[PDB]
């Protein structure tokens, strides 16, 4: 789950 979350974060 964390590292999913961190790859799309850097849509921004």
């Amino acid at each position: 789950a964390a590292a999913l979350a961190a790859a799309l974060a850097q849509a921004l």
